[PDB]
Protein backbone atom coordinates (compact mmCIF):
# COMPACT_ATOMS: atom_id res chain seq x y z
CA UNK A 1 0.00 0.00 0.00
CA UNK A 2 1.15 3.50 -0.95
CA UNK A 3 4.36 2.40 -2.58
CA UNK A 4 6.29 4.99 -4.56
CA UNK A 5 8.62 4.46 -7.52
CA UNK A 6 11.55 6.63 -8.57
CA UNK A 7 13.12 6.83 -12.02
CA UNK A 8 16.73 7.16 -10.90
CA UNK A 9 18.12 9.04 -13.88
CA UNK A 10 17.67 11.81 -16.40
CA UNK A 11 18.88 12.07 -20.01
CA UNK A 12 21.71 14.59 -19.54
CA UNK A 13 23.42 12.99 -16.55
CA UNK A 14 27.24 13.35 -16.63
CA UNK A 15 29.23 10.55 -18.27
CA UNK A 16 31.50 10.04 -15.25
CA UNK A 17 30.72 6.39 -14.59
CA UNK A 18 29.80 7.25 -11.00
CA UNK A 19 26.00 6.94 -11.15
CA UNK A 20 25.75 3.44 -9.69
CA UNK A 21 27.84 4.65 -6.74
CA UNK A 22 25.51 7.63 -6.37
CA UNK A 23 22.49 5.31 -6.18
CA UNK A 24 24.38 3.04 -3.78
CA UNK A 25 24.97 5.85 -1.29
CA UNK A 26 21.52 7.38 -1.75
CA UNK A 27 19.63 4.18 -0.85
CA UNK A 28 18.98 4.80 2.86
CA UNK A 29 17.99 8.39 2.12
CA UNK A 30 15.48 7.39 -0.56
CA UNK A 31 13.92 4.86 1.80
CA UNK A 32 13.53 7.48 4.53
CA UNK A 33 11.86 9.85 2.07
CA UNK A 34 9.24 7.26 1.16
CA UNK A 35 10.67 5.68 -2.00
CA UNK A 36 9.86 1.95 -2.14
CA UNK A 37 11.08 1.10 -5.65
CA UNK A 38 13.88 2.31 -7.91
CA UNK A 39 13.84 2.08 -11.70
CA UNK A 40 17.48 2.07 -12.81
CA UNK A 41 18.68 3.29 -16.21
CA UNK A 42 19.70 0.77 -18.92
CA UNK A 43 22.44 -1.31 -17.31
CA UNK A 44 23.98 -2.65 -20.51
CA UNK A 45 26.56 -1.37 -22.99
CA UNK A 46 25.19 1.09 -25.54
CA UNK A 47 26.49 2.12 -28.97
CA UNK A 48 29.03 4.30 -27.13
CA UNK A 49 30.16 5.06 -23.59
CA UNK A 50 27.97 8.17 -23.30
CA UNK A 51 24.89 6.40 -24.68
CA UNK A 52 21.99 6.72 -22.23
CA UNK A 53 21.45 3.02 -22.93
CA UNK A 54 18.60 3.05 -25.43
CA UNK A 55 21.02 2.63 -28.29
CA UNK A 56 21.24 -0.89 -26.88
CA UNK A 57 24.29 -2.73 -28.18
CA UNK A 58 24.87 -5.73 -25.90
CA UNK A 59 22.28 -6.66 -23.27
CA UNK A 60 24.75 -9.13 -21.70
CA UNK A 61 27.48 -6.52 -21.14
CA UNK A 62 26.51 -4.68 -17.94
CA UNK A 63 29.73 -2.69 -17.90
CA UNK A 64 31.80 -5.86 -17.62
CA UNK A 65 33.47 -6.24 -21.03
CA UNK A 66 35.75 -4.00 -23.09
CA UNK A 67 33.40 -3.10 -25.95
CA UNK A 68 32.73 0.16 -27.77
CA UNK A 69 35.95 1.64 -26.46
CA UNK A 70 34.99 1.21 -22.81
CA UNK A 71 34.43 -1.37 -20.11
CA UNK A 72 31.99 0.56 -17.90
CA UNK A 73 28.66 1.87 -19.15
CA UNK A 74 27.79 5.53 -18.80
CA UNK A 75 26.76 4.72 -15.23
CA UNK A 76 29.64 2.56 -14.05
CA UNK A 77 30.87 -1.04 -13.96
CA UNK A 78 28.98 -4.27 -13.33
CA UNK A 79 30.39 -4.57 -9.80
CA UNK A 80 29.39 -0.98 -8.95
CA UNK A 81 25.91 -1.72 -10.30
CA UNK A 82 25.60 -4.91 -8.28
CA UNK A 83 26.88 -3.10 -5.20
CA UNK A 84 24.17 -0.48 -5.78
CA UNK A 85 21.47 -3.15 -6.05
CA UNK A 86 22.66 -4.73 -2.78
CA UNK A 87 22.49 -1.36 -1.03
CA UNK A 88 18.90 -0.94 -2.22
CA UNK A 89 17.95 -4.49 -1.19
CA UNK A 90 19.51 -4.01 2.25
CA UNK A 91 17.31 -0.94 2.69
CA UNK A 92 14.19 -2.80 1.59
CA UNK A 93 13.90 -1.06 -1.79
CA UNK A 94 12.60 -2.93 -4.84
CA UNK A 95 14.61 -2.74 -8.08
CA UNK A 96 13.11 -2.37 -11.56
CA UNK A 97 15.52 -2.74 -14.45
CA UNK A 98 14.91 -1.01 -17.76
CA UNK A 99 14.24 -3.28 -20.75
CA UNK A 100 15.08 -2.50 -24.39
CA UNK A 101 14.02 -5.21 -26.84
CA UNK A 102 12.63 -3.27 -29.79
CA UNK A 103 15.99 -2.64 -31.44
CA UNK A 104 19.78 -2.97 -31.36
CA UNK A 105 22.16 -0.15 -32.27
CA UNK A 106 25.92 0.03 -32.68
CA UNK A 107 26.24 -3.16 -34.75
CA UNK A 108 29.82 -4.43 -35.03
CA UNK A 109 29.75 -4.49 -38.84
CA UNK A 110 27.48 -4.19 -41.89
CA UNK A 111 25.95 -6.88 -44.10
CA UNK A 112 24.66 -6.85 -47.68
CA UNK A 113 20.90 -7.25 -47.45
CA UNK A 114 18.06 -7.42 -49.96
CA UNK A 115 15.33 -4.93 -49.12
CA UNK A 116 12.75 -2.41 -50.29
CA UNK A 117 12.12 1.11 -49.07
CA UNK A 118 8.79 1.81 -47.40
CA UNK A 119 6.76 4.99 -46.92
CA UNK A 120 7.88 6.60 -43.62
CA UNK A 121 4.31 7.86 -43.12
CA UNK A 122 2.85 4.47 -44.06
CA UNK A 123 5.26 1.60 -43.55
CA UNK A 124 2.66 -0.74 -45.10
CA UNK A 125 3.43 0.79 -48.49
CA UNK A 126 6.55 -0.24 -50.41
CA UNK A 127 7.90 2.70 -52.44
CA UNK A 128 10.72 1.00 -54.37
CA UNK A 129 11.51 -2.36 -55.88
CA UNK A 130 14.01 -4.81 -54.41
CA UNK A 131 17.70 -3.93 -54.14
CA UNK A 132 20.82 -4.52 -52.04
CA UNK A 133 21.82 -2.19 -49.20
CA UNK A 134 24.61 -2.27 -46.62
CA UNK A 135 22.93 -2.59 -43.20
CA UNK A 136 24.32 -2.43 -39.66
CA UNK A 137 22.85 -5.74 -38.50
CA UNK A 138 25.83 -7.84 -37.43
CA UNK A 139 26.66 -8.35 -33.75
CA UNK A 140 29.50 -10.64 -32.65
CA UNK A 141 30.43 -8.95 -29.34
CA UNK A 142 34.23 -9.19 -29.73
CA UNK A 143 34.97 -8.00 -26.19
CA UNK A 144 32.61 -10.53 -24.59
CA UNK A 145 33.00 -13.60 -26.79
CA UNK A 146 30.53 -16.23 -25.61
CA UNK A 147 30.57 -15.27 -21.94
CA UNK A 148 26.99 -15.42 -20.60
CA UNK A 149 25.65 -16.18 -24.08
CA UNK A 150 26.83 -17.50 -27.43
CA UNK A 151 23.97 -15.99 -29.44
CA UNK A 152 25.13 -13.86 -32.38
CA UNK A 153 22.90 -11.45 -34.31
CA UNK A 154 22.57 -11.19 -38.10
CA UNK A 155 20.30 -9.38 -40.56
CA UNK A 156 17.67 -12.15 -40.62
CA UNK A 157 17.01 -11.48 -36.93
CA UNK A 158 15.76 -8.01 -37.95
CA UNK A 159 12.87 -6.60 -40.01
CA UNK A 160 14.61 -3.45 -41.15
CA UNK A 161 16.77 -0.38 -40.63
CA UNK A 162 16.86 3.32 -41.54
CA UNK A 163 20.32 3.53 -43.09
CA UNK A 164 22.02 2.15 -46.18
CA UNK A 165 25.75 2.51 -45.53
CA UNK A 166 26.52 2.28 -49.26
CA UNK A 167 24.25 5.12 -50.40
CA UNK A 168 23.63 7.15 -47.23
CA UNK A 169 20.15 8.37 -48.15
CA UNK A 170 18.13 10.39 -45.63
CA UNK A 171 14.56 9.90 -44.39
CA UNK A 172 14.47 6.27 -45.51
CA UNK A 173 13.16 3.12 -43.83
CA UNK A 174 14.20 -0.23 -45.29
CA UNK A 175 12.18 -3.43 -44.92
CA UNK A 176 14.27 -6.57 -45.44
CA UNK A 177 13.19 -9.21 -47.96
CA UNK A 178 13.30 -12.94 -47.28
CA UNK A 179 11.31 -15.89 -45.97
CA UNK A 180 8.60 -14.69 -43.60
CA UNK A 181 9.90 -11.12 -43.61
CA UNK A 182 7.33 -8.44 -42.78
CA UNK A 183 6.72 -5.78 -40.13
CA UNK A 184 5.39 -7.37 -36.94
CA UNK A 185 1.76 -7.32 -35.83
CA UNK A 186 0.18 -6.27 -33.65
CA UNK A 187 1.88 -2.89 -33.10
CA UNK A 188 0.62 0.70 -32.90
CA UNK A 189 -0.87 1.88 -36.20
CA UNK A 190 0.39 5.46 -36.43
CA UNK A 191 2.30 5.64 -39.74
CA UNK A 192 0.32 2.62 -40.92
CA UNK A 193 2.53 0.24 -38.94
CA UNK A 194 4.82 1.63 -36.24
CA UNK A 195 6.93 -1.51 -35.84
CA UNK A 196 10.02 0.38 -37.01
CA UNK A 197 11.42 3.16 -34.81
CA UNK A 198 15.22 3.45 -35.05
CA UNK A 199 18.42 1.40 -35.38
CA UNK A 200 18.03 -2.25 -36.44
CA UNK A 201 14.45 -3.35 -35.70
CA UNK A 202 14.28 -6.77 -34.02
CA UNK A 203 12.04 -9.32 -35.78
CA UNK A 204 9.67 -10.85 -33.23
CA UNK A 205 8.46 -13.29 -35.89
CA UNK A 206 11.78 -15.13 -35.65
CA UNK A 207 11.68 -18.03 -33.16
CA UNK A 208 15.41 -17.82 -32.41
CA UNK A 209 14.92 -14.15 -31.50
CA UNK A 210 11.92 -14.83 -29.25
CA UNK A 211 13.82 -17.68 -27.59
CA UNK A 212 16.91 -15.52 -27.11
CA UNK A 213 15.11 -12.50 -25.64
CA UNK A 214 13.19 -14.68 -23.18
CA UNK A 215 16.41 -16.36 -22.06
CA UNK A 216 18.09 -12.99 -21.66
CA UNK A 217 15.12 -11.76 -19.65
CA UNK A 218 15.66 -14.57 -17.14
CA UNK A 219 19.44 -14.15 -17.07
CA UNK A 220 18.96 -10.39 -16.58
CA UNK A 221 16.47 -10.94 -13.76
CA UNK A 222 18.59 -13.55 -11.96
CA UNK A 223 21.90 -11.79 -12.48
CA UNK A 224 20.80 -8.55 -10.84
CA UNK A 225 18.04 -9.96 -8.64
CA UNK A 226 15.46 -7.67 -10.27
CA UNK A 227 11.97 -7.29 -8.77
CA UNK A 228 10.36 -5.79 -11.85
CA UNK A 229 10.72 -4.12 -15.24
CA UNK A 230 10.21 -0.80 -17.00
CA UNK A 231 9.67 -1.86 -20.62
CA UNK A 232 10.81 0.45 -23.44
CA UNK A 233 8.94 1.37 -26.64
CA UNK A 234 6.21 -1.28 -26.39
CA UNK A 235 4.02 0.36 -29.02
CA UNK A 236 6.75 -0.60 -31.49
CA UNK A 237 6.86 -4.19 -30.23
CA UNK A 238 4.57 -7.08 -31.21
CA UNK A 239 1.95 -6.93 -28.43
CA UNK A 240 1.68 -10.69 -27.83
CA UNK A 241 5.46 -10.99 -27.66
CA UNK A 242 5.70 -8.51 -24.78
CA UNK A 243 2.74 -10.15 -23.04
CA UNK A 244 4.28 -13.61 -23.28
CA UNK A 245 7.81 -12.42 -22.56
CA UNK A 246 6.62 -11.09 -19.20
CA UNK A 247 4.70 -14.30 -18.52
CA UNK A 248 7.76 -16.40 -19.40
CA UNK A 249 10.11 -14.50 -17.09
CA UNK A 250 7.62 -14.54 -14.22
CA UNK A 251 7.13 -18.29 -14.62
CA UNK A 252 10.80 -19.14 -15.18
CA UNK A 253 11.98 -17.18 -12.13
CA UNK A 254 8.99 -18.01 -9.93
CA UNK A 255 8.78 -14.28 -9.22
CA UNK A 256 5.61 -12.25 -9.77
CA UNK A 257 7.80 -9.53 -11.34
CA UNK A 258 6.17 -6.11 -11.47
CA UNK A 259 6.16 -4.65 -14.97
CA UNK A 260 5.30 -1.21 -16.32
CA UNK A 261 5.49 -0.50 -20.03
CA UNK A 262 6.00 2.79 -21.80
CA UNK A 263 3.47 3.00 -24.60
CA UNK A 264 4.21 6.59 -25.52
CA UNK A 265 1.07 7.88 -27.19
CA UNK A 266 -1.32 10.56 -25.94
CA UNK A 267 -4.25 8.31 -26.85
CA UNK A 268 -6.23 6.38 -24.23
CA UNK A 269 -7.89 4.32 -26.94
CA UNK A 270 -4.53 3.10 -28.21
CA UNK A 271 -3.32 2.36 -24.69
CA UNK A 272 -6.49 0.50 -23.72
CA UNK A 273 -6.18 -1.65 -26.83
CA UNK A 274 -2.59 -2.46 -25.81
CA UNK A 275 -3.79 -3.45 -22.35
CA UNK A 276 -6.48 -5.79 -23.77
CA UNK A 277 -4.05 -7.39 -26.23
CA UNK A 278 -1.48 -7.97 -23.47
CA UNK A 279 -4.31 -9.39 -21.36
CA UNK A 280 -3.85 -6.81 -18.59
CA UNK A 281 -0.81 -8.68 -17.27
CA UNK A 282 1.12 -5.47 -16.55
CA UNK A 283 0.89 -1.69 -16.11
CA UNK A 284 1.56 1.26 -18.42
CA UNK A 285 2.73 4.84 -17.81
CA UNK A 286 -0.17 7.30 -17.83
CA UNK A 287 1.10 9.33 -20.78
CA UNK A 288 -2.29 11.04 -21.28
CA UNK A 289 -2.21 12.36 -17.70
CA UNK A 290 1.32 13.62 -18.26
CA UNK A 291 0.01 15.68 -21.17
CA UNK A 292 -2.95 16.96 -19.15
CA UNK A 293 -0.50 18.03 -16.44
CA UNK A 294 1.80 19.54 -19.06
CA UNK A 295 -0.98 21.44 -20.84
CA UNK A 296 -2.33 22.72 -17.53
CA UNK A 297 1.06 24.14 -16.56
CA UNK A 298 1.18 25.93 -19.95
CA UNK A 299 -2.31 27.49 -19.83
CA UNK A 300 -1.56 30.24 -17.32
CA UNK A 301 -4.52 29.39 -15.11
CA UNK A 302 -7.07 28.89 -17.89
CA UNK A 303 -6.93 25.10 -17.87
CA UNK A 304 -10.18 23.68 -16.52
CA UNK A 305 -8.84 21.89 -13.43
CA UNK A 306 -12.12 19.94 -13.24
CA UNK A 307 -10.90 17.95 -16.26
CA UNK A 308 -7.33 17.25 -15.12
CA UNK A 309 -8.06 13.49 -15.05
CA UNK A 310 -10.11 13.30 -18.26
CA UNK A 311 -8.97 10.72 -20.81
CA UNK A 312 -6.24 9.38 -18.53
CA UNK A 313 -5.24 5.81 -17.70
CA UNK A 314 -5.51 6.41 -13.95
CA UNK A 315 -9.13 7.58 -14.37
CA UNK A 316 -10.29 4.65 -16.52
CA UNK A 317 -7.95 1.87 -15.35
CA UNK A 318 -6.40 2.80 -11.96
CA UNK A 319 -4.92 -0.63 -11.20
CA UNK A 320 -2.85 -0.63 -14.40
CA UNK A 321 -1.68 2.97 -14.26
CA UNK A 322 1.78 4.23 -13.30
CA UNK A 323 1.42 7.99 -12.80
CA UNK A 324 4.30 10.34 -13.60
CA UNK A 325 4.80 14.07 -14.01
CA UNK A 326 7.84 13.98 -16.29
CA UNK A 327 10.50 11.56 -17.52
CA UNK A 328 13.45 11.45 -19.92
CA UNK A 329 11.14 11.66 -22.95
CA UNK A 330 9.45 14.89 -21.82
CA UNK A 331 12.38 16.67 -20.17
CA UNK A 332 14.04 19.71 -21.88
CA UNK A 333 15.65 19.21 -25.29
CA UNK A 334 14.09 15.89 -26.28
CA UNK A 335 12.04 14.90 -29.33
CA UNK A 336 8.97 14.56 -27.11
CA UNK A 337 9.71 17.52 -24.85
CA UNK A 338 6.63 18.52 -22.84
CA UNK A 339 8.07 19.46 -19.44
CA UNK A 340 5.57 20.37 -16.71
CA UNK A 341 6.41 23.94 -15.65
CA UNK A 342 8.02 24.50 -12.25
CA UNK A 343 5.16 26.49 -10.70
CA UNK A 344 2.74 23.64 -11.48
CA UNK A 345 5.10 20.74 -10.69
CA UNK A 346 4.17 20.63 -6.98
CA UNK A 347 0.46 20.51 -7.86
CA UNK A 348 1.25 17.72 -10.33
CA UNK A 349 3.10 15.65 -7.73
CA UNK A 350 0.23 16.24 -5.29
CA UNK A 351 -2.16 14.95 -7.96
CA UNK A 352 -0.17 11.72 -8.35
CA UNK A 353 1.14 11.16 -4.81
CA UNK A 354 -1.82 12.01 -2.54
CA UNK A 355 -4.62 10.28 -4.43
CA UNK A 356 -5.46 6.64 -3.79
CA UNK A 357 -5.44 5.38 -7.38
CA UNK A 358 -2.32 4.68 -9.44
CA UNK A 359 1.30 3.77 -8.74
CA UNK A 360 3.22 7.12 -8.72
CA UNK A 361 6.75 7.73 -9.97
CA UNK A 362 9.19 10.48 -8.96
CA UNK A 363 11.49 11.74 -11.70
CA UNK A 364 15.17 12.09 -10.78
CA UNK A 365 15.24 15.17 -13.00
CA UNK A 366 12.54 16.89 -10.93
CA UNK A 367 13.88 15.71 -7.58
CA UNK A 368 17.59 16.51 -7.96
CA UNK A 369 17.29 18.86 -10.92
CA UNK A 370 18.75 19.04 -14.43
CA UNK A 371 21.68 21.53 -14.16
CA UNK A 372 22.48 21.32 -17.89
CA UNK A 373 19.09 22.88 -18.67
CA UNK A 374 18.60 25.21 -15.71
CA UNK A 375 16.09 22.98 -13.91
CA UNK A 376 16.57 23.33 -10.12
CA UNK A 377 16.20 20.48 -7.65
CA UNK A 378 12.60 20.48 -6.39
CA UNK A 379 13.01 17.85 -3.67
CA UNK A 380 12.38 20.47 -0.98
CA UNK A 381 8.89 20.86 -2.47
CA UNK A 382 8.45 17.16 -3.25
CA UNK A 383 9.55 15.74 0.12
CA UNK A 384 6.51 17.19 1.93
CA UNK A 385 4.18 15.62 -0.62
CA UNK A 386 6.07 12.33 -0.23
CA UNK A 387 5.62 12.46 3.55
CA UNK A 388 1.91 13.13 3.00
CA UNK A 389 1.68 9.97 0.89
CA UNK A 390 3.79 7.92 3.28
CA UNK A 391 1.92 8.89 6.45
CA UNK A 392 -1.43 10.47 5.59
CA UNK A 393 -2.76 9.43 2.17
CA UNK A 394 -4.84 6.46 3.33
CA UNK A 395 -8.50 5.48 3.57
CA UNK A 396 -11.65 6.60 1.78
CA UNK A 397 -11.27 9.33 -0.85
CA UNK A 398 -13.75 12.18 -1.33
CA UNK A 399 -13.37 14.16 -4.56
CA UNK A 400 -13.94 17.87 -5.05
CA UNK A 401 -12.88 18.55 -8.64
CA UNK A 402 -15.74 21.04 -8.78
CA UNK A 403 -14.11 24.33 -9.81
CA UNK A 404 -12.15 25.45 -12.87
CA UNK A 405 -9.25 26.68 -10.72
CA UNK A 406 -9.67 25.38 -7.19
CA UNK A 407 -9.91 21.60 -6.84
CA UNK A 408 -9.26 19.26 -3.94
CA UNK A 409 -9.87 15.87 -2.35
CA UNK A 410 -9.73 14.34 1.10
CA UNK A 411 -8.59 11.03 2.54
CA UNK A 412 -10.41 9.85 5.65
CA UNK A 413 -7.56 7.64 6.86
CA UNK A 414 -7.56 4.17 8.43
CA UNK A 415 -6.52 2.65 11.75
CA UNK A 416 -3.84 0.63 9.97
CA UNK A 417 -2.06 3.97 9.63
CA UNK A 418 -1.91 6.09 12.82
CA UNK A 419 -3.34 9.58 12.42
CA UNK A 420 -3.77 9.16 8.66
CA UNK A 421 -6.03 11.45 6.65
CA UNK A 422 -5.56 14.57 4.56
CA UNK A 423 -7.20 17.34 2.57
CA UNK A 424 -5.40 18.36 -0.60
CA UNK A 425 -6.49 21.64 -2.15
CA UNK A 426 -4.87 23.39 -5.12
CA UNK A 427 -5.44 26.18 -7.61
CA UNK A 428 -3.88 26.80 -11.02
CA UNK A 429 -5.22 30.31 -10.61
CA UNK A 430 -6.20 32.67 -7.80
CA UNK A 431 -6.12 31.33 -4.25
CA UNK A 432 -9.19 30.61 -2.15
CA UNK A 433 -10.86 28.02 0.06
CA UNK A 434 -13.20 25.04 -0.10
CA UNK A 435 -15.25 23.13 2.45
CA UNK A 436 -14.44 19.41 2.39
CA UNK A 437 -15.48 16.36 4.44
CA UNK A 438 -12.60 14.55 6.14
CA UNK A 439 -14.61 12.36 8.54
CA UNK A 440 -16.73 12.90 11.66
CA UNK A 441 -14.14 11.10 13.80
CA UNK A 442 -11.83 14.03 12.96
CA UNK A 443 -14.14 16.51 14.68
CA UNK A 444 -12.15 19.06 16.67
CA UNK A 445 -8.75 18.19 15.24
CA UNK A 446 -6.50 21.14 14.40
CA UNK A 447 -4.93 20.60 10.96
CA UNK A 448 -1.90 22.32 9.45
CA UNK A 449 -0.34 22.51 5.97
CA UNK A 450 2.42 19.90 5.56
CA UNK A 451 3.81 21.79 2.54
CA UNK A 452 4.11 24.94 4.63
CA UNK A 453 2.65 27.13 1.88
CA UNK A 454 -0.19 28.13 4.23
CA UNK A 455 0.92 28.95 7.80
CA UNK A 456 -2.37 28.92 9.71
CA UNK A 457 -4.48 25.97 10.84
CA UNK A 458 -7.90 24.51 10.03
CA UNK A 459 -10.16 23.11 12.74
CA UNK A 460 -12.52 20.32 11.68
CA UNK A 461 -16.06 21.18 12.79
CA UNK A 462 -18.41 18.86 14.70
CA UNK A 463 -19.64 17.28 11.46
CA UNK A 464 -16.25 16.44 9.98
CA UNK A 465 -15.94 19.41 7.62
CA UNK A 466 -13.03 21.80 7.36
CA UNK A 467 -12.75 25.04 5.40
CA UNK A 468 -9.36 24.58 3.75
CA UNK A 469 -7.43 27.37 2.04
CA UNK A 470 -4.73 27.59 -0.63
CA UNK A 471 -2.63 30.35 -2.22
CA UNK A 472 -2.74 31.17 -5.93
CA UNK A 473 -0.92 28.88 -8.34
CA UNK A 474 -0.17 26.53 -5.46
CA UNK A 475 -1.07 23.43 -3.48
CA UNK A 476 -1.65 22.91 0.24
CA UNK A 477 -2.03 19.53 1.92
CA UNK A 478 -3.66 19.81 5.34
CA UNK A 479 -3.06 17.00 7.82
CA UNK A 480 -3.57 16.42 11.55
CA UNK A 481 0.13 16.67 12.40
CA1 LIG B 1 8.71 -9.48 -38.59
CA1 LIG C 1 9.77 -2.88 -33.64
CA1 LIG D 1 -7.99 27.09 -14.24
NA1 LIG E 1 9.97 -6.01 -36.14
Amino acid sequence: TNGTMMQYFEWYLPNDGNHWNRLNSDASNLKSKGITAVWIPPAWKGASQNDVGYGAYDLYDLGEFNQKGTVRTKYGTRSQLQAAVTSLKNNGIQVYGDVVMNHKGGADATEMVRAVEVNPNNRNQEVTGEYTIEAWTRFDFPGRGNTHSSFKWRWYHFDGVDWDQSRRLNNRIYKFRGHGKAWDWEVDTENGNYDYLMYADIDMDHPEVVNELRNWGVWYTNTLGLDGFRIDAVKHIKYSFTRDWINHVRSATGKNMFAVAEFWKNDLGAIENYLQKTNWNHSVFDVPLHYNLYNASKSGGNYDMRNIFNGTVVQRHPSHAVTFVDNHDSQPEEALESFVEEWFKPLAYALTLTREQGYPSVFYGDYYGIPTHGVPAMRSKIDPILEARQKYAYGKQNDYLDHHNIIGWTREGNTAHPNSGLATIMSDGAGGSKWMFVGRNKAGQVWSDITGNRTGTVTINADGWGNFSVNGGSVSIWVNK
